[PDB]
């Protein structure tokens, strides 16, 4: 078996199916289709065809024959590419035109920016010169190009007859009647679609699987007897995705879409407001299949509490009358848009309402990496631009965020290019206009003077540490397995021997000995999200979203499951019942506790969600914590023994420029009682020296070059600067443990006596 | 490398930039250039000239010839750095003007404090005198000064035809039609610019980048396949710059501006609030490229938790309409 | 005539320098290779392939001349530097409240280069109480939360440096220690027989003093003295 869940997406090879190529001709009524791909068509020999194209356009054009067109191909010109909104390596379907439709009027007219510096009535040099007994097949809406001499004019299919698509017979009359065909037109053509968005595969199969299939084919439903929810809730960081995916699934679908703005419902009259939707409602019902995009509906629809007049009640009463008005099942769906999903009213979230939530999050690195792509396939990039290095830096960067990046690279190319720029002028230098391209490190600088915003949201994802990046704890990882993965991977063998797993860990151990990235590692082997949760953030959450903190991360790891919610630097939250029991500054100790021990009672439930903790005062922490169906496993993380220093070692510098005579097994013997930490901080320091090794180096080269321009530039050249044991040498001689050995004796009687806190002392 | 973020403000020096310098004459409509910028110019002596000045200000005057005009410099009269706005020092550029003009009409008019201790007709005793047969070239919207005996009256070119500039011929028929022309109305000449704010030089580069370059040079930014931001917000300290930086910008790009102020809006019936936001966008739509200055937009758009009415949401989410509705990209 | 912005954070290079802080040398060659080569040189590690730490701690005796540093550094680099203290901090959340730590913060993201300085951690830094209680103490916890919270945060925008200052390291939160905190410890050793001098000589380097007055004499004579001291 497979994930089916990202089904729907998949392209389903046809025979109809051609990929897109570039043609041997630049007609734009005619393509040209291989013999074999004609054959397997039924089609002959120049005939016309319907080719079905993207965001629901599409194009009629006369089918030639040639044997250079591979059989995936379908050789059409630059006009098909543009009106089919396909680029080149696009899956097209191929479907015949047996009404060719000789048509009696074939209305044309032109582009004002195709047609500057036209001295003469287009009709007789343009369109008749070209039309007139070519029967070249036309599409309303299509922009076919046209020349008269030197002058490329670009005209719009207007109004055919039949109105769909014709043949242009010598019957066809017709002139060029003005110029109402604007260029600025094209701002409401190839605006939005599934290829504009990037880096959400699985809330976008939700979206159409609960969208675009009950609107186009309701007879699957039907059938199974089950009847498709008809409210959906978008919800995440402000500038993520909403509003795009929105007109992207209602264009794409191609059902009548009715956008319902939250400000412009709110910013007129009393019984205006109301009146508006009534009408979107009763407009969206006439005309199904139908869909009602509601954009920044907790301004519509805010948090009772929080509002206060009564013409916004009266509103939102009004919504609810509305949405429970739509059992009627007349092919509608209410699709919603929210960042403030626990700002929304409990009342919209309910059966017959916005029921079912899909949460466009932060996207991960490839996700990234494709909205840069798409936001970059109009720029004019150099030939060095590397997406994937940007990418791995854009840590917490939203698209909104991405597309900010790419506009102030741009502007730092614009700022590079000032100095032979000159503003005094009204006009600026065709050359130097289009000798503008943007490089790496105009990215680079962009993306150093620009700054994240969804950096303090959670972000649910797959670590990239591995097993590997962990030196030693071979014991640990064995018990990590089968504490987490074989309960994940292998439900059901635990159903078979008829005993359930535990769902709860904790990680006891001094500190730097590397309890945080076990957690991660494990994550990655099962390939489970991972939810990373700090005792002082969550502090901080109870003055603010107060109890939705705790309450909502859970929830989204219930959501995201597998998932491996782990709690780092419990010191905090999970600080021993104070026996003098007050205070508010601990009151937020005292929540963070009570509130999350219930959500551990009610999360063994769930199954595949494991809950992690880590603490390195497990004197301190709550007997109440250890107790069965919550954290209760008990896993010692020892201080690296001398094996272990030396896979850390290692590790920390698998990816370093290290000498050959360095003996990274000589300092393990002398580190005895350092923490991973500590040997990182080693590393750290003899990198250090070793930067200022090399730069004095550098500096005292260049130096005795300008001291006497004569000397050239000698064999001599800037080398690896290699960590030489003297770095590590000097590390050590500042290197200081962060565990005292009165502090290890300690940890092992808590490894003795620590699951007996919940007695007496 | 350098930090290239300072660099929008920086001036070209070209070779039709020419420093300021006082004049061996006061004539008004008339300059001296040194005979080796006019050869670098193009131009001859005695040949009228088009001065851009600051602020969107220039004037026209007939150039001579000497050469004790260091090549640096340009000897104009006080009248024209008047007009100019520009003291002694700056770097303004010279353009010709092929177009003389000679005008049929040159509508002038004085100014009420240097009229004080007339008792002639202004036209007899200042205009003519000095402008028959004088050629004089006159820029619309520049104070000239005149004498005829003790007073000495300053008149501004009002309306010369063609409108923009001219050179005052003997055909030129026009007296001194009253006095609409009084001083006061100096309060919205030579009010702010860019020379005017100091302190700030990276937020000043940065506004100019983000309010000029869109407005006036869009070919950039469309080749480059970029959309400019539309929103920019300053804020501060209160008294730092802001209002008087948001003009500066607005005067030196001459683009269409239009002022809102909060307390403004806010102070009048509900429906006309509303009604005056939506006549601001729709003119700066209609009139772009076009600039909207939103003073104290905290008090129309405050945080929604503080705000108490309905006709202060109301505003609020008009105002989010209209930001929303200027995708359009009308240059504004 | 009287100020009005003179509560708000100021960002700007400090004019201090090394000159005006006597001895050091150790602790000057030391936070070079600390902020100024991750700073002036960002490729260099990442040529090795190894990140800096983001995060110092000045602990030492009183008058030492830790807040001295931080400017000069800050100078070094011309790396803008934002003062923050204690007190001032736990004013903040009785008043605009969760965003002032964040703010100030986001202002030195918007400047980086920058030096983000927490003089008097004595107060905000109070070890977390074991009896956990109380709100006079409740803005200490928050100040000491919300501001690992941002550090947390601010290690992946890079040219940011976050350096504490503390006259009681028994007291500091040993959070505030973390790898990605504040982790280095630079230790500010009361001045010496040779530091004195130079101390003596920078708190005078623009005094009237006689033709026979003899720095160096006093040197000897103040022994154990901070820095304060020999100004005062
Ligand atoms: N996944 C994406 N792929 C491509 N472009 C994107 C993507 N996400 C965002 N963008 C771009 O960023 C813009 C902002 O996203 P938008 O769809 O307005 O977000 P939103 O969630 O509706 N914002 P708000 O209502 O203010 O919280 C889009 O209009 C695109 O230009
Ligand atoms: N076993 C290890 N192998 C390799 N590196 C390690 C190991 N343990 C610690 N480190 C390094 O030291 C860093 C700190 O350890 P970490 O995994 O964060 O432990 P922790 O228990 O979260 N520490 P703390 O929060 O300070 O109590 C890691 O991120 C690694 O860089
Ligand atoms: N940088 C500057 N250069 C010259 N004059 C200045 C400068 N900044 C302020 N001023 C003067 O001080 C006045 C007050 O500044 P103003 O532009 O009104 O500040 P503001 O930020 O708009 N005030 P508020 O809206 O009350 O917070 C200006 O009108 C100038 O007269
Ligand atoms: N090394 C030094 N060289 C010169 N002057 C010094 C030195 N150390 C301290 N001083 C002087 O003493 C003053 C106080 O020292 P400062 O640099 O504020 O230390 P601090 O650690 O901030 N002190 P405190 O906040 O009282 O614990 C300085 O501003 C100087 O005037
Ligand atoms: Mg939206
Ligand atoms: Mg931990
Ligand atoms: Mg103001
Ligand atoms: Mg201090």
């Amino acid at each position: 078996k497979k994930d089916f869940s990202t089904a729907i997406l998949e392209r389903k090879k046809s025979p109809n199916r051609l990929v897109v190529d570039e043609a041997i001709n630049d007609d734009n009524s005619v393509v040209s289709l291989h013999p074999a791909t004609m054959e397997k068509l039924q089609l002959f020999r120049g005939d016309t065809i319907l080719i079905k194209g993207k965001k629901r356009k599409d194009t009629v054009c006369i089918a030639l024959a040639d044997e250079t067109c591979e059989e995936p191909k379908i050789r059409m010109n630059k006009v098909v590419r543009s009106n089919l909104r396909v680029r080149l390596g696009d899956v097209i379907s191929v479907h015949q035109c047996p009404d060719v439709k000789y048509g009696k009027r074939v209305h044309i007219l032109p582009v004002d920016d195709t047609v500057e510096g036209v001295t003469g009535n287009l009709f007789d040099a343009y369109l008749k010169p070209y039309f007139l007994e070519a029967y070249r097949p036309v599409r309303k809406g299509d922009l076919f190009l046209v020349r008269g001499g030197m002058r490329s004019v670009e005209f719009k299919v207007i109004e055919t007859d039949p109105a769909e698509y014709c043949v242009v017979a010598p019957d066809t009359e017709i002139f060029c009647e003005g110029e109402p065909v604007k260029r600025e037109d094209e701002e409401r053509l190839d605006d939005v679609g599934y290829d504009d968005v990037g880096g959400v595969r699985k809330q976008m199969a939700q979206i159409r699987e609960l969208v675009e299939l009950p609107l186009r084919h309701p007879q699957l439903f039907k059938s199974i007897g089950v009847k498709p929810p008809k409210g959906i809730l978008l919800y995440g960081p402000p500038g993520s995705g909403k509003t795009l995916i929105a007109r992207a699934v209602a264009n794409e679908t191609g059902a009548f879409f009715f956008c319902i703005n939250g400000p412009e419902i709110m910013s007129k009259l009393a019984g205006e407001s109301e009146s508006n939707l009534r009408k979107a409602f009763e407009e969206a019902e006439k005309n199904a299949p139908s869909i009602i995009f509601i954009d920044e509906i907790d301004s519509i629809a805010p948090k009772r509490e929080k509002t206060n007049g009564e013409v916004e009640r009266r509103i939102v009463s009004q919504l609810l009358t509305l949405m429970d008005g739509l059992k009627s099942r007349a092919h509608v769906i209410v699709m919603g848009a929210t960042n403030r999903p626990n700002s929304i009213d409990p009342a919209l979230r309910r059966f017959g309402r916005f029921d079912r939530e899909i949460d466009i999050g932060v996207p991960d690195e490839i996700g990234r990496l494709e909205v840069l792509r798409i936001h970059t396939k109009n720029m004019k990039l150099a030939e060095d631009v590397d997406l994937e290095r940007i990418s791995k830096d854009t840590h917490g960067y939203v698209g909104a965020d991405l597309a900010a990046l790419c506009t102030e690279a741009a502007l730092q190319c614009i700022r590079e290019k000032m100095d032979v720029i000159d503003l005094e002028d009204d006009s600026i230098d065709a050359e130097i206009l289009n000798s503008m391209a943007v490089t790496n490190e105009h990215f680079h600088t962009a993306l150093g003077n620009s700054n994240p915003s969804a950096l303090r949201e959670t972000v649910v994802e797959v670590p990239n540490v591995s097993w590997n990046d962990i030196g030693g704890l071979e014991n640990v990882k064995r018990e990590l397995q089968e504490t987490v993965q074989y309960p994940v991977e292998h439900p059901e063998k635990f159903e078979k021997f008829g005993m359930s797993p535990s769902k709860g860990v904790l990680f006891y151990g001094p500190p730097g000995c590397g309890k945080t990235l076990l957690a991660k590692a494990i994550a990655n082997e099962c390939q489970a999200n991972f939810i990373s949760v700090k005792g002082p953030e969550l502090l901080t959450m109870w003055f603010g979203e107060s109890e939705a903190n705790v309450r909502e991360i859970f929830d989204k790891a219930r959501q995201s499951a597998p998932c491996v919610l782990f709690f780092d630097e419990l010191d905090s939250i999970a600080t021993q019942r104070g026996g003098g029991s007050g205070g508010d500054g601990g009151g937020a100790a005292d929540r963070v506790l009570n509130q999350l021990l219930t959500e551990m009672d009610g999360m063994n439930a769930k199954k595949t969600v494991f809950i992690i903790g880590a603490t390195n005062r497990p004197d301190i922490i709550d007997s109440a914590l250890l107790r069965p169906g919550r954290l209760d496993q008990l896993i010692y993380i020892p201080l690296p023994d001398e094996d272990s220093r030396l896979n850390i070692f290692k590790a920390a510098l698998r990816k370093s420029p290290i000498a050959k005579d360095v003996d990274i097994g000589a300092l393990a013997k002398y580190t005895q009682g350092f923490s991973g930490a500590d040997i990182t901080e080693i590393c750290q320091r003899a990198c250090k020296y070793a930067i200022r090794e090399n730069i004095e180096k550098d500096i005292e080269k260049e130096k005795r070059r300008s001291e006497n321009p004569e000397a050239m530039e000698e064999d001599g050249v800037d080398e690896v600067s290699e960590i030489k044991a003297a770095h590590f040498e000097e590390s050590m001689k500042y290197a200081r443990r962060s565990v005292s050995d009165a502090d290890i004796r300690k940890y092992q009687a808590f490894a003795q006596t620590l699951q007996q806190s919940r007695g007496f002392g």
